[PDB]
């Protein structure tokens, strides 16, 4: 039926609806340091979300999006391996039921407890729905979580889950600053790949960060409170919305560091 985690509808059923699920560059991959290749090359990246404006939360069935006001160049990414400015459109996490799993793009094979992506579209394009079918179309940052200390930053956005417990539930969520999710290092590693969710289209220039960010046991605890259901539907929790590594195939990863 349609797509999601579960056993009967989980990633390893999306190519029946995708075809491009077993496409030439798709993501998350496995990032293997030692064979990562360091490009003196790639600039450093350029984060400008001073400005940033955000509207709202919501639980769309998969995940929990905060969407950013993107009708100028208010939040923007520029720089790294990137041509041209790339506005920030939302945020949102992948996430496990242990914290021994959630994040997509793993490390070595180690998994983090979640992954954070932000997501911006091209500007050239004119807006978000013509930049996805474009190779150079959007540019995901994504963070890894590990558990430890809280991240004071993240606090508004736990303390509203309650409020989008349910698939379709949205809520108002203005004046969230997003660099308080930024770990203090911008290293990272980049290459080209895929949205981690139908449709799968390869439009993303990824940029992974090599610095985990921490979150406390009771921050991620209440993410998993989320249902993936509807209101007055029988509850599912929204655990392990995580799709594992894809084959790497022909590509290459690179190193913005040494
Ligand atoms: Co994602």
């Amino acid at each position: 039926h349609h797509w999601g985690y579960g056993k009967h509808n989980g990633p390893e059923h999306w190519h029946k609806d995708f075809p491009i699920a077993k496409g030439e560059r798709q993501s998350p991959v496995d990032i293997d340091t030692h064979t990562a290749k360091y490009d003196p090359s790639l600039k450093p990246l350029s984060v400008s979300y001073d400005q940033a404006t955000s509207l709202r939360i919501l639980n769309n069935g998969h995940a929990f999006n905060v969407e950013f006001d993107d009708s100028q160049d208010k939040a923007v990414l520029k720089g790294g391996p990137l041509d041209g400015t790339y506005r920030l459109i939302q945020f949102h996490f992948h996430w496990g039921s242990l914290d021994g799993q959630g994040s997509e793009h793993t490390v070595d094979k180690k998994k983090y407890a979640a992954e954070l992506h932000l997501v911006h579209w091209n500007t050239k394009y004119g807006d978000f729905g013509k930049a996805v079918q474009q190779p150079d179309g959007l540019a995901v940052l994504g963070i890894f979580l590990k558990v430890g200390s809280a991240k004071p930053g993240l606090q508004k956005v736990v303390d509203v889950l309650d409020s989008i417990k349910t698939k379709g539930k949205s809520a108002d969520f203005t004046n969230f600053d997003p660099r308080g999710l930024l770990p203090e290092s911008l290293d990272y590693w980049t290459y080209p790949g895929s949205l981690t969710t139908p449709p799968l289209l390869e439009c993303v220039t990824w940029i992974v960060l090599k610095e985990p960010i921490s979150v406390s046991s009771e921050q991620v605890l209440k993410f998993r409170k989320l249902n993936f259901n509807g209101e007055g539907e029988p509850e599912e929790l929204m655990v392990d919305n995580w799709r594992p590594a894809q084959p790497l195939k022909n590509r290459q990863i690179k190193a913005s560091f040494k």
